[PDB]
Protein backbone atom coordinates (compact mmCIF):
# COMPACT_ATOMS: atom_id res chain seq x y z
CA UNK A 1 0.00 0.00 0.00
CA UNK A 2 3.04 2.22 -0.05
CA UNK A 3 4.25 4.28 -2.65
CA UNK A 4 5.02 7.48 -1.79
CA UNK A 5 7.79 8.89 0.29
CA UNK A 6 7.70 12.11 1.99
CA UNK A 7 9.94 15.15 1.57
CA UNK A 8 9.85 16.10 5.02
CA UNK A 9 12.68 16.93 7.15
CA UNK A 10 10.88 15.31 9.87
CA UNK A 11 11.32 11.87 8.48
CA UNK A 12 15.08 12.35 8.63
CA UNK A 13 16.68 9.32 10.54
CA UNK A 14 20.41 10.21 12.92
CA UNK A 15 23.12 8.56 11.05
CA UNK A 16 25.34 6.32 12.28
CA UNK A 17 29.13 5.39 11.90
CA UNK A 18 29.02 3.21 9.61
CA UNK A 19 26.56 0.85 7.64
CA UNK A 20 25.38 -2.79 8.85
CA UNK A 21 25.40 -6.15 6.40
CA UNK A 22 22.25 -5.19 4.38
CA UNK A 23 24.47 -1.85 2.90
CA UNK A 24 27.38 -1.55 0.78
CA UNK A 25 30.33 -0.24 2.27
CA UNK A 26 29.83 2.26 -0.66
CA UNK A 27 27.77 4.16 1.74
CA UNK A 28 30.30 4.46 4.86
CA UNK A 29 32.38 6.72 2.58
CA UNK A 30 29.52 9.11 2.40
CA UNK A 31 28.78 8.72 5.87
CA UNK A 32 32.43 9.85 6.63
CA UNK A 33 32.00 12.62 4.39
CA UNK A 34 29.24 13.84 6.33
CA UNK A 35 30.70 13.65 9.48
CA UNK A 36 33.74 15.78 8.13
CA UNK A 37 31.92 18.64 6.20
CA UNK A 38 30.13 19.47 9.47
CA UNK A 39 33.48 19.88 11.63
CA UNK A 40 34.65 21.91 9.22
CA UNK A 41 33.93 25.82 9.60
CA UNK A 42 33.89 28.32 6.42
CA UNK A 43 32.83 32.05 6.15
CA UNK A 44 31.36 31.08 2.73
CA UNK A 45 27.95 30.24 2.02
CA UNK A 46 26.70 26.43 1.89
CA UNK A 47 25.20 25.02 -1.22
CA UNK A 48 23.48 21.75 -0.24
CA UNK A 49 23.76 20.54 -3.91
CA UNK A 50 27.20 21.47 -4.15
CA UNK A 51 27.84 19.84 -0.99
CA UNK A 52 26.56 16.71 -1.40
CA UNK A 53 28.74 15.93 -4.71
CA UNK A 54 31.64 15.97 -2.52
CA UNK A 55 29.91 13.92 0.41
CA UNK A 56 28.59 11.12 -1.94
CA UNK A 57 31.18 10.39 -4.28
CA UNK A 58 30.41 9.93 -8.40
CA UNK A 59 31.46 6.34 -7.64
CA UNK A 60 28.16 5.87 -5.97
CA UNK A 61 26.39 6.65 -9.17
CA UNK A 62 28.60 5.68 -11.77
CA UNK A 63 27.32 8.14 -14.72
CA UNK A 64 26.50 11.70 -14.41
CA UNK A 65 23.16 10.65 -16.13
CA UNK A 66 22.52 8.76 -12.50
CA UNK A 67 23.37 11.21 -10.26
CA UNK A 68 21.63 14.09 -11.58
CA UNK A 69 18.19 11.69 -11.46
CA UNK A 70 19.13 11.13 -7.66
CA UNK A 71 19.49 15.51 -7.66
CA UNK A 72 16.69 16.15 -8.91
CA UNK A 73 14.81 14.26 -5.66
CA UNK A 74 17.49 16.82 -3.44
CA UNK A 75 15.97 19.70 -5.37
CA UNK A 76 12.81 18.95 -4.71
CA UNK A 77 13.33 18.05 -0.78
CA UNK A 78 15.51 21.87 -0.61
CA UNK A 79 11.90 23.16 -2.49
CA UNK A 80 9.21 21.40 -0.83
CA UNK A 81 6.09 21.82 0.24
CA UNK A 82 4.24 20.76 3.73
CA UNK A 83 2.68 17.13 2.75
CA UNK A 84 4.48 16.96 -0.68
CA UNK A 85 5.84 13.01 -1.66
CA UNK A 86 7.32 12.20 -4.82
CA UNK A 87 6.85 7.90 -6.19
CA UNK A 88 9.19 5.93 -4.24
CA UNK A 89 9.51 4.32 -7.62
CA UNK A 90 11.60 7.15 -8.70
CA UNK A 91 14.51 6.28 -6.64
CA UNK A 92 14.93 2.86 -9.34
CA UNK A 93 12.84 3.63 -12.53
CA UNK A 94 14.84 4.88 -15.52
CA UNK A 95 19.01 3.97 -14.15
CA UNK A 96 21.56 3.20 -16.25
CA UNK A 97 22.37 -0.02 -13.92
CA UNK A 98 24.67 -1.33 -16.14
CA UNK A 99 26.81 1.77 -14.89
CA UNK A 100 26.85 1.52 -11.69
CA UNK A 101 30.12 -0.18 -9.81
CA UNK A 102 28.79 -1.53 -6.38
CA UNK A 103 25.72 -3.23 -8.08
CA UNK A 104 28.02 -4.95 -11.00
CA UNK A 105 28.59 -7.99 -8.76
CA UNK A 106 24.94 -8.21 -8.44
CA UNK A 107 22.29 -10.26 -11.02
CA UNK A 108 20.64 -7.71 -13.07
CA UNK A 109 16.84 -8.73 -11.74
CA UNK A 110 17.27 -7.63 -8.38
CA UNK A 111 19.31 -4.64 -8.18
CA UNK A 112 16.69 -2.03 -8.28
CA UNK A 113 15.46 -3.29 -4.56
CA UNK A 114 19.14 -2.27 -3.88
CA UNK A 115 19.46 1.36 -5.84
CA UNK A 116 15.84 2.05 -3.66
CA UNK A 117 17.28 0.98 -0.31
CA UNK A 118 20.66 2.61 -0.56
CA UNK A 119 19.10 5.92 -2.51
CA UNK A 120 16.89 5.69 0.81
CA UNK A 121 19.91 5.69 3.03
CA UNK A 122 21.47 8.39 1.92
CA UNK A 123 18.32 10.42 1.72
CA UNK A 124 16.91 9.62 5.04
CA UNK A 125 20.71 9.82 6.95
CA UNK A 126 22.37 12.44 5.11
CA UNK A 127 20.39 14.55 2.08
CA UNK A 128 17.99 15.38 5.19
CA UNK A 129 20.22 15.93 8.09
CA UNK A 130 22.47 17.88 6.43
CA UNK A 131 20.02 20.57 5.46
CA UNK A 132 18.29 20.27 8.72
CA UNK A 133 22.07 20.84 9.78
CA UNK A 134 22.34 24.38 8.22
CA UNK A 135 19.05 25.52 7.74
CA UNK A 136 15.48 25.68 10.09
CA UNK A 137 12.64 24.98 7.84
CA UNK A 138 9.91 27.47 8.84
CA UNK A 139 5.80 26.96 7.97
CA UNK A 140 5.25 30.43 6.62
CA UNK A 141 1.37 29.47 7.03
CA UNK A 142 0.68 31.14 3.49
CA UNK A 143 -0.63 27.97 2.45
CA UNK A 144 2.23 25.16 2.92
CA UNK A 145 5.06 26.93 1.89
CA UNK A 146 7.90 26.01 3.90
CA UNK A 147 10.45 28.74 3.84
CA UNK A 148 14.58 27.28 4.49
CA UNK A 149 16.05 29.65 7.02
CA UNK A 150 19.91 29.79 8.01
CA UNK A 151 20.17 28.18 11.28
CA UNK A 152 22.72 30.72 12.65
CA UNK A 153 20.64 33.37 11.46
CA UNK A 154 17.54 31.60 13.12
CA UNK A 155 19.26 31.22 16.61
CA UNK A 156 20.31 34.96 16.51
CA UNK A 157 16.82 35.96 15.55
CA UNK A 158 15.14 33.82 18.41
CA UNK A 159 17.78 34.93 20.84
CA UNK A 160 17.03 38.40 20.29
CA UNK A 161 13.09 38.19 21.20
CA UNK A 162 13.84 35.48 23.98
CA UNK A 163 15.86 38.07 25.38
CA UNK A 164 13.40 40.69 24.80
CA UNK A 165 10.38 38.59 26.09
CA UNK A 166 12.53 38.16 29.50
CA UNK A 167 12.99 41.83 29.61
CA UNK A 168 9.28 42.86 29.32
CA UNK A 169 7.70 40.75 31.92
CA UNK A 170 6.05 37.88 29.33
CA UNK A 171 8.60 35.15 30.03
CA UNK A 172 9.94 35.11 33.97
CA UNK A 173 11.54 31.54 34.71
CA UNK A 174 11.02 29.72 37.84
CA UNK A 175 13.94 27.70 39.62
CA UNK A 176 13.26 23.66 38.70
CA UNK A 177 12.23 21.69 35.43
CA UNK A 178 10.23 18.42 35.24
CA UNK A 179 6.50 20.10 35.05
CA UNK A 180 6.40 21.92 31.48
CA UNK A 181 3.07 20.31 30.25
CA UNK A 182 4.41 22.62 27.32
CA UNK A 183 7.38 23.53 25.32
CA UNK A 184 7.39 27.01 23.59
CA UNK A 185 8.68 27.80 20.11
CA UNK A 186 9.07 31.19 19.16
CA UNK A 187 8.10 31.46 15.35
CA UNK A 188 9.58 34.27 12.71
CA UNK A 189 6.45 36.47 11.59
CA UNK A 190 6.62 38.73 8.59
CA UNK A 191 8.93 41.77 9.78
CA UNK A 192 7.50 40.16 13.51
CA UNK A 193 7.29 37.05 15.37
CA UNK A 194 4.51 35.00 16.99
CA UNK A 195 4.62 32.43 20.56
CA UNK A 196 3.43 29.55 20.73
CA UNK A 197 3.58 26.55 22.38
CA UNK A 198 3.46 22.41 21.46
CA UNK A 199 1.67 20.04 23.73
CA UNK A 200 3.68 16.64 24.40
CA UNK A 201 1.64 15.45 23.60
CA UNK A 202 -1.20 13.63 25.24
CA UNK A 203 -2.44 16.08 27.98
CA UNK A 204 -5.13 15.39 30.68
CA UNK A 205 -6.43 13.57 26.93
CA UNK A 206 -7.47 15.77 24.53
CA UNK A 207 -11.31 14.25 24.43
CA UNK A 208 -11.07 15.77 28.10
CA UNK A 209 -10.23 19.68 26.96
CA UNK A 210 -12.95 18.80 23.61
CA UNK A 211 -15.94 18.28 25.58
CA UNK A 212 -14.78 21.03 28.11
CA UNK A 213 -14.38 23.81 25.13
CA UNK A 214 -17.36 22.34 24.01
CA UNK A 215 -19.61 23.40 26.67
CA UNK A 216 -17.69 26.92 26.26
CA UNK A 217 -18.99 27.44 22.96
CA UNK A 218 -22.71 26.80 24.21
CA UNK A 219 -22.39 29.30 26.81
CA UNK A 220 -21.05 32.15 24.38
CA UNK A 221 -23.62 31.10 22.19
CA UNK A 222 -26.76 30.78 25.02
CA UNK A 223 -25.60 34.04 27.33
CA UNK A 224 -24.04 36.34 24.66
CA UNK A 225 -25.83 37.28 20.69
CA UNK A 226 -25.15 35.63 18.12
CA UNK A 227 -23.47 38.07 15.37
CA UNK A 228 -24.61 36.21 13.04
CA UNK A 229 -24.14 35.46 8.69
CA UNK A 230 -21.58 37.51 7.71
CA UNK A 231 -23.48 37.17 4.17
CA UNK A 232 -26.38 38.19 5.56
CA UNK A 233 -25.20 41.05 7.43
CA UNK A 234 -24.06 42.72 4.32
CA UNK A 235 -26.64 41.79 2.03
CA UNK A 236 -29.37 43.15 4.60
CA UNK A 237 -27.10 46.38 5.08
CA UNK A 238 -26.93 47.22 1.51
CA UNK A 239 -30.04 47.01 0.68
CA UNK A 240 -31.85 48.87 3.65
CA UNK A 241 -28.84 51.89 2.56
CA UNK A 242 -29.42 53.98 -0.40
CA UNK A 243 -26.53 56.59 0.25
CA UNK A 244 -22.58 56.62 0.09
CA UNK A 245 -21.76 53.56 2.50
CA UNK A 246 -18.49 54.86 5.19
CA UNK A 247 -16.96 51.71 6.96
CA UNK A 248 -13.58 50.43 9.17
CA UNK A 249 -11.71 47.64 9.06
CA UNK A 250 -9.17 47.77 12.15
CA UNK A 251 -7.18 45.12 12.80
CA UNK A 252 -6.57 43.94 16.02
CA UNK A 253 -2.79 43.37 17.55
CA UNK A 254 -1.84 40.28 19.62
CA UNK A 255 -6.36 39.99 20.73
CA UNK A 256 -4.51 36.29 22.86
CA UNK A 257 -1.60 38.46 23.89
CA UNK A 258 -3.72 41.45 25.62
CA UNK A 259 -6.16 39.13 27.73
CA UNK A 260 -6.90 40.63 30.69
CA UNK A 261 -5.54 37.57 32.89
CA UNK A 262 -7.78 38.62 36.37
CA UNK A 263 -10.47 39.95 34.17
CA UNK A 264 -11.14 36.84 32.52
CA UNK A 265 -10.84 34.93 35.60
CA UNK A 266 -13.96 36.48 36.90
CA UNK A 267 -15.97 36.14 33.79
CA UNK A 268 -15.23 31.75 33.90
CA UNK A 269 -16.37 31.47 37.31
CA UNK A 270 -19.59 33.99 36.79
CA UNK A 271 -21.06 31.60 34.00
CA UNK A 272 -24.24 29.69 35.03
CA UNK A 273 -23.55 26.98 37.90
CA UNK A 274 -26.20 24.68 35.33
CA UNK A 275 -23.31 24.54 32.73
CA UNK A 276 -19.61 24.45 34.75
CA UNK A 277 -19.97 25.09 37.82
CA UNK A 278 -17.83 24.12 40.57
CA UNK A 279 -16.41 21.25 38.43
CA UNK A 280 -14.37 23.21 36.11
CA UNK A 281 -14.25 26.45 38.06
CA UNK A 282 -10.90 26.89 39.06
CA UNK A 283 -9.61 24.12 36.82
CA UNK A 284 -10.04 26.67 34.05
CA UNK A 285 -9.08 29.94 36.04
CA UNK A 286 -5.41 28.77 37.49
CA UNK A 287 -4.78 27.19 33.96
CA UNK A 288 -4.64 30.41 33.00
CA UNK A 289 -2.97 31.74 36.00
CA UNK A 290 -0.33 28.69 35.76
CA UNK A 291 0.88 29.07 32.23
CA UNK A 292 3.94 26.61 32.95
CA UNK A 293 6.48 26.67 29.60
CA UNK A 294 9.93 24.77 28.98
CA UNK A 295 12.59 26.37 26.36
CA UNK A 296 16.27 25.50 26.67
CA UNK A 297 15.98 22.94 29.53
CA UNK A 298 14.49 26.01 31.84
CA UNK A 299 11.07 26.38 32.77
CA UNK A 300 9.15 29.48 32.64
CA UNK A 301 5.73 31.23 33.67
CA UNK A 302 4.31 33.06 30.36
CA UNK A 303 1.98 35.70 31.80
CA UNK A 304 1.00 37.82 28.97
CA UNK A 305 -2.46 36.39 28.59
CA UNK A 306 -3.47 33.39 26.71
CA UNK A 307 -0.68 31.89 25.20
CA UNK A 308 -1.25 30.75 21.37
CA UNK A 309 -1.22 27.00 21.29
CA UNK A 310 -3.07 25.61 24.53
CA UNK A 311 -6.25 23.57 23.36
CA UNK A 312 -8.43 26.24 25.10
CA UNK A 313 -6.85 29.68 24.33
CA UNK A 314 -9.41 30.11 21.13
CA UNK A 315 -12.63 29.60 22.76
CA UNK A 316 -11.27 31.52 25.79
CA UNK A 317 -10.71 34.38 23.92
CA UNK A 318 -13.63 34.09 21.94
CA UNK A 319 -15.88 34.33 25.11
CA UNK A 320 -13.39 37.07 26.26
CA UNK A 321 -14.05 39.02 23.28
CA UNK A 322 -17.66 39.15 23.69
CA UNK A 323 -17.47 40.15 26.52
CA UNK A 324 -15.65 43.23 25.90
CA UNK A 325 -18.32 44.05 23.30
CA UNK A 326 -20.64 44.26 25.78
CA UNK A 327 -18.93 46.18 27.71
CA UNK A 328 -17.35 49.15 25.55
CA UNK A 329 -19.52 48.69 22.46
CA UNK A 330 -23.20 49.65 23.78
CA UNK A 331 -23.71 52.74 21.83
CA UNK A 332 -23.41 51.50 18.42
CA UNK A 333 -26.37 52.74 16.20
CA UNK A 334 -28.38 49.58 15.92
CA UNK A 335 -28.76 50.18 12.10
CA UNK A 336 -25.44 50.44 11.18
CA UNK A 337 -23.67 47.45 10.01
CA UNK A 338 -21.16 45.28 12.42
CA UNK A 339 -19.20 42.26 12.12
CA UNK A 340 -16.14 41.73 14.05
CA UNK A 341 -13.75 38.34 14.50
CA UNK A 342 -11.43 36.91 16.57
CA UNK A 343 -8.87 39.34 15.07
CA UNK A 344 -11.03 41.72 13.08
CA UNK A 345 -13.75 44.63 13.65
CA UNK A 346 -15.67 45.41 10.27
CA UNK A 347 -18.08 48.81 11.07
CA UNK A 348 -20.01 50.23 8.05
CA UNK A 349 -22.85 53.59 8.23
CA UNK A 350 -24.14 56.08 5.84
CA UNK A 351 -23.89 58.47 8.73
CA UNK A 352 -20.17 59.30 8.60
CA UNK A 353 -19.63 60.50 12.01
CA UNK A 354 -20.00 57.06 13.37
CA UNK A 355 -17.17 55.74 11.82
CA UNK A 356 -14.95 58.38 13.53
CA UNK A 357 -16.25 57.52 16.59
CA UNK A 358 -15.77 53.82 16.35
CA UNK A 359 -11.77 54.35 15.39
CA UNK A 360 -11.44 55.78 18.42
CA UNK A 361 -13.43 53.70 20.73
CA UNK A 362 -11.65 50.60 19.28
CA UNK A 363 -8.23 52.14 19.84
CA UNK A 364 -9.69 52.59 23.62
CA UNK A 365 -11.01 49.27 23.80
CA UNK A 366 -8.28 47.15 22.10
CA UNK A 367 -4.27 47.28 20.96
CA UNK A 368 -4.44 48.06 16.91
CA UNK A 369 -2.69 48.38 14.15
CA UNK A 370 -2.97 51.62 12.16
CA UNK A 371 -0.97 50.31 9.23
CA UNK A 372 -3.45 47.38 8.67
CA UNK A 373 -6.14 49.64 8.63
CA UNK A 374 -8.56 50.28 5.87
CA UNK A 375 -10.92 53.33 5.96
CA UNK A 376 -13.19 55.51 3.04
CA UNK A 377 -13.58 58.20 4.92
CA UNK A 378 -12.01 61.20 3.85
CA UNK A 379 -10.06 62.31 6.31
CA UNK A 380 -7.20 59.32 6.07
CA UNK A 381 -4.34 60.26 3.91
CA UNK A 382 -4.70 57.11 2.18
CA UNK A 383 -8.87 56.59 1.91
CA UNK A 384 -9.50 53.26 0.46
CA UNK A 385 -13.06 52.37 -1.56
CA UNK A 386 -12.18 48.55 -0.62
CA UNK A 387 -11.91 47.11 2.36
CA UNK A 388 -10.59 43.81 2.83
CA UNK A 389 -11.99 41.43 5.81
CA UNK A 390 -12.26 37.37 5.86
CA UNK A 391 -11.15 36.70 2.93
CA UNK A 392 -13.08 38.97 0.83
CA UNK A 393 -13.06 42.34 -0.74
CA UNK A 394 -15.79 44.79 0.33
CA UNK A 395 -16.74 47.90 -1.91
CA UNK A 396 -18.55 50.25 -0.08
CA UNK A 397 -19.62 52.23 -3.25
CA UNK A 398 -19.95 50.00 -5.32
CA UNK A 399 -21.49 47.19 -2.99
CA UNK A 400 -19.91 44.62 -5.25
CA UNK A 401 -17.86 42.06 -2.97
CA UNK A 402 -14.69 39.93 -4.58
CA UNK A 403 -12.95 37.02 -2.78
CA UNK A 404 -9.33 38.06 -1.54
CA UNK A 405 -6.20 36.54 -2.77
CA UNK A 406 -3.43 36.22 -1.02
CA UNK A 407 0.01 35.93 -3.09
CA UNK A 408 2.97 37.80 -2.49
CA UNK A 409 5.35 38.90 -4.70
CA UNK A 410 7.29 35.94 -5.92
CA UNK A 411 5.33 33.41 -4.33
CA UNK A 412 5.82 30.07 -6.07
CA UNK A 413 1.88 29.08 -6.44
CA UNK A 414 2.50 25.49 -6.00
CA UNK A 415 2.67 25.63 -2.52
CA UNK A 416 -0.74 26.71 -1.92
CA UNK A 417 -2.07 23.38 -3.33
CA UNK A 418 -2.06 19.99 -1.90
CA UNK A 419 -0.84 16.89 -4.25
CA UNK A 420 -0.02 14.20 -1.94
CA UNK A 421 -2.26 12.36 0.74
CA UNK A 422 -0.05 9.93 2.70
CA UNK A 423 -2.83 8.13 3.86
CA UNK A 424 -4.94 7.98 0.71
CA UNK A 425 -1.84 7.29 -2.10
CA UNK A 426 -1.93 6.62 -5.79
CA UNK A 427 0.18 4.35 -7.68
CA UNK A 428 2.84 5.58 -10.02
CA UNK A 429 0.67 3.73 -13.29
CA UNK A 430 -2.28 6.17 -12.48
CA UNK A 431 -1.63 9.20 -13.29
CA UNK A 432 -5.55 9.53 -14.77
CA UNK A 433 -6.65 9.20 -10.73
CA UNK A 434 -4.07 12.06 -9.46
CA UNK A 435 -4.97 14.91 -12.37
CA UNK A 436 -8.82 13.75 -11.86
CA UNK A 437 -8.16 14.20 -7.81
CA UNK A 438 -6.27 17.21 -8.21
CA UNK A 439 -9.29 18.78 -10.32
CA UNK A 440 -12.02 18.11 -7.37
CA UNK A 441 -13.97 20.74 -5.55
CA UNK A 442 -13.03 21.09 -2.08
CA UNK A 443 -9.88 22.80 -2.35
CA UNK A 444 -11.13 25.84 -3.82
CA UNK A 445 -14.30 25.72 -1.32
CA UNK A 446 -14.12 29.12 -0.47
CA UNK A 447 -14.11 31.22 -3.89
CA UNK A 448 -17.83 29.30 -4.65
CA UNK A 449 -19.83 30.93 -2.12
CA UNK A 450 -22.76 32.99 -1.27
CA UNK A 451 -20.60 35.83 -1.31
CA UNK A 452 -19.29 35.38 -5.41
CA UNK A 453 -22.00 34.09 -7.24
CA UNK A 454 -25.27 36.05 -5.50
CA UNK A 455 -26.91 38.28 -7.77
CA UNK A 456 -28.61 40.25 -4.60
CA UNK A 457 -25.59 43.11 -4.66
CA UNK A 458 -23.19 41.59 -6.84
CA UNK A 459 -23.81 42.81 -10.46
CA UNK A 460 -23.59 39.68 -12.80
CA UNK A 461 -20.45 41.03 -14.35
CA UNK A 462 -18.80 40.97 -10.93
CA UNK A 463 -19.62 36.84 -10.23
CA UNK A 464 -17.96 36.50 -13.49
CA UNK A 465 -15.13 38.49 -12.71
CA UNK A 466 -14.92 35.99 -9.28
CA UNK A 467 -15.56 33.09 -11.47
CA UNK A 468 -12.89 33.38 -13.82
CA UNK A 469 -10.16 34.04 -10.83
CA UNK A 470 -11.74 31.20 -9.13
CA UNK A 471 -10.77 29.27 -12.26
CA UNK A 472 -6.89 31.17 -12.48
CA UNK A 473 -6.49 29.17 -9.29
CA UNK A 474 -8.48 25.94 -10.27
CA UNK A 475 -5.66 26.45 -13.69
CA UNK A 476 -2.44 26.65 -11.61
CA UNK A 477 -3.49 23.61 -9.66
CA UNK A 478 -3.80 22.09 -12.64
CA UNK A 479 -0.34 23.43 -13.97
CA UNK A 480 1.29 21.75 -10.51
CA UNK A 481 -0.03 18.56 -11.00
CA UNK A 482 1.13 18.11 -14.73
CA UNK A 483 4.21 19.15 -13.18
CA UNK A 484 4.34 16.48 -10.89
CA UNK A 485 2.82 14.25 -13.32
CA UNK A 486 6.20 14.05 -15.15
CA UNK A 487 8.09 14.63 -12.39
CA UNK A 488 6.80 11.76 -10.06
CA UNK A 489 4.87 9.92 -12.47
CA UNK A 490 6.99 9.73 -14.83
CA UNK A 491 4.80 10.15 -18.01
CA UNK A 492 4.93 9.99 -21.99
CA UNK A 493 1.64 9.51 -23.26
CA UNK A 494 0.03 12.42 -21.81
CA UNK A 495 -3.32 11.79 -24.33
CA UNK A 496 -5.93 11.31 -21.00
CA UNK A 497 -5.19 14.80 -20.11
CA UNK A 498 -7.49 16.34 -23.26
CA UNK A 499 -10.99 14.53 -21.40
CA UNK A 500 -10.10 15.19 -17.83
CA UNK A 501 -9.46 19.04 -18.74
CA UNK A 502 -12.81 18.84 -20.32
CA UNK A 503 -14.42 17.36 -17.69
CA UNK A 504 -12.90 19.41 -14.92
CA UNK A 505 -14.03 22.85 -17.50
CA UNK A 506 -17.83 21.06 -17.40
CA UNK A 507 -17.79 20.49 -13.83
CA UNK A 508 -16.86 23.77 -12.73
CA UNK A 509 -19.16 25.95 -15.41
CA UNK A 510 -22.20 23.46 -13.64
CA UNK A 511 -21.17 24.75 -10.04
CA UNK A 512 -21.00 27.98 -10.58
CA UNK A 513 -24.54 27.46 -12.53
CA UNK A 514 -26.13 25.86 -9.75
CA UNK A 515 -24.84 28.83 -7.24
CA UNK A 516 -25.80 31.71 -9.12
CA UNK A 517 -29.12 30.17 -9.73
CA UNK A 518 -30.16 29.50 -6.12
CA UNK A 519 -28.66 33.08 -5.52
CA UNK A 520 -30.30 34.42 -8.10
CA UNK A 521 -31.49 37.98 -7.45
CA UNK A 522 -32.73 41.52 -8.37
CA UNK A 523 -29.27 42.31 -10.73
CA UNK A 524 -29.48 39.13 -12.09
CA UNK A 525 -29.79 39.06 -16.49
CA UNK A 526 -28.66 36.35 -17.92
CA UNK A 527 -26.52 33.48 -17.09
CA UNK A 528 -25.85 30.84 -19.98
CA UNK A 529 -23.81 27.70 -18.83
CA UNK A 530 -21.60 28.34 -22.60
CA UNK A 531 -21.13 31.79 -21.11
CA UNK A 532 -19.71 30.32 -17.60
CA UNK A 533 -17.49 27.31 -19.67
CA UNK A 534 -16.20 30.10 -21.92
CA UNK A 535 -14.82 31.84 -19.14
CA UNK A 536 -13.60 28.92 -17.17
CA UNK A 537 -11.59 27.91 -21.00
CA UNK A 538 -10.48 31.54 -20.85
CA UNK A 539 -8.99 31.20 -17.21
CA UNK A 540 -6.91 28.00 -18.56
CA UNK A 541 -5.42 29.24 -20.96
CA UNK A 542 -4.20 32.28 -19.29
CA UNK A 543 -2.25 30.22 -17.15
CA UNK A 544 -1.34 27.66 -19.82
CA UNK A 545 0.23 30.72 -21.88
CA UNK A 546 3.10 31.29 -19.18
CA UNK A 547 4.43 27.81 -20.53
CA UNK A 548 3.77 28.18 -24.70
CA UNK A 549 6.66 25.74 -24.82
CA UNK A 550 5.65 22.76 -23.01
CA UNK A 551 1.22 23.60 -23.54
CA UNK A 552 1.31 24.99 -27.10
CA UNK A 553 -0.32 21.74 -28.49
CA UNK A 554 -2.83 22.11 -25.47
CA UNK A 555 -3.26 26.09 -26.40
CA UNK A 556 -4.00 25.50 -29.83
CA UNK A 557 -6.79 22.79 -29.24
CA UNK A 558 -8.65 24.72 -27.14
CA UNK A 559 -8.53 27.11 -29.18
CA UNK A 560 -10.03 25.30 -32.29
CA UNK A 561 -12.32 22.84 -30.86
CA UNK A 562 -14.04 25.24 -28.12
CA UNK A 563 -16.09 28.03 -27.98
CA UNK A 564 -13.86 31.10 -26.26
CA UNK A 565 -16.23 33.91 -27.42
CA UNK A 566 -19.31 35.01 -24.76
CA UNK A 567 -21.63 38.01 -24.75
CA UNK A 568 -22.12 40.29 -22.16
CA UNK A 569 -25.42 41.45 -20.69
CA UNK A 570 -23.77 44.57 -18.62
CA UNK A 571 -22.80 47.12 -21.02
CA UNK A 572 -20.64 48.22 -17.85
CA UNK A 573 -18.62 45.40 -17.84
CA UNK A 574 -14.96 45.32 -18.21
CA UNK A 575 -14.17 43.09 -21.36
CA UNK A 576 -10.45 43.17 -20.80
CA UNK A 577 -10.40 41.21 -17.75
CA UNK A 578 -10.88 37.50 -19.45
CA UNK A 579 -8.29 38.67 -21.76
CA UNK A 580 -5.33 38.19 -19.60
CA UNK A 581 -3.81 36.54 -16.53
CA UNK A 582 -5.04 39.24 -13.84
CA UNK A 583 -2.36 41.35 -12.64
CA UNK A 584 -2.83 39.92 -8.75
CA UNK A 585 -1.90 36.41 -10.48
CA UNK A 586 0.53 37.22 -13.06
CA UNK A 587 3.54 37.34 -11.21
CA UNK A 588 3.08 34.16 -9.46
CA UNK A 589 6.22 31.52 -9.36
CA UNK A 590 5.71 28.54 -11.32
CA UNK A 591 9.03 27.53 -12.09
CA UNK A 592 10.72 25.47 -9.27
CA UNK A 593 14.72 26.29 -8.21
CA UNK A 594 16.87 25.48 -5.53
CA UNK A 595 17.92 28.41 -3.63
CA UNK A 596 19.77 26.62 -0.61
Amino acid sequence: MVHYYRLSLKSRQKAPKIVNSKYNSILNIALKNFRLCKKHKTKKPVQILALLQEIIPKSYFGTTTNLKRFYKVVEKILTQSSFECIHLSVLHKCYDYDAIPWLQNVEPNLRPKLLLKHNLFLLDNIVKPIIAFYYKPIKTLNGHEIKFIRKEEYISFESKVFHKLKKMKYLVEVQDEVKPRGVLNIIPKQDNFRAIVSIFPDSARKPFFKLLTSKIYKVLEEKYKTSGSLYTCWSEFTQKTQGQIYGIKVDIRDAYGNVKIPVLCKLIQSIPTHLLDSEKKNFIVDHISNQFVAFRRKIYKWNHGLLQGDPLSGCLCELYMAFMDRLYFSNLDKDAFIHRTVDDYFFCSPHPHKVYDFELLIKGVYQVNPTKTRTNLPTHRHPQDEIPYCGKIFNLTTRQVRTLYKLPPNYEIRHKFKLWNFNNQISDDNPARFLQKAMDFPFICNSFTKFEFNTVFNDQRTVFANFYDAMICVAYKFDAAMMALRTSFLVNDFGFIWLVLSSTVRAYASRAFKKIVTYKGGKYRKVTFQCLKSIAWRAFLAVLKRRTEIYKGLIDRIKSREKLTMKFHDGEVDASYFCKLPEKFRFVKINRKASI
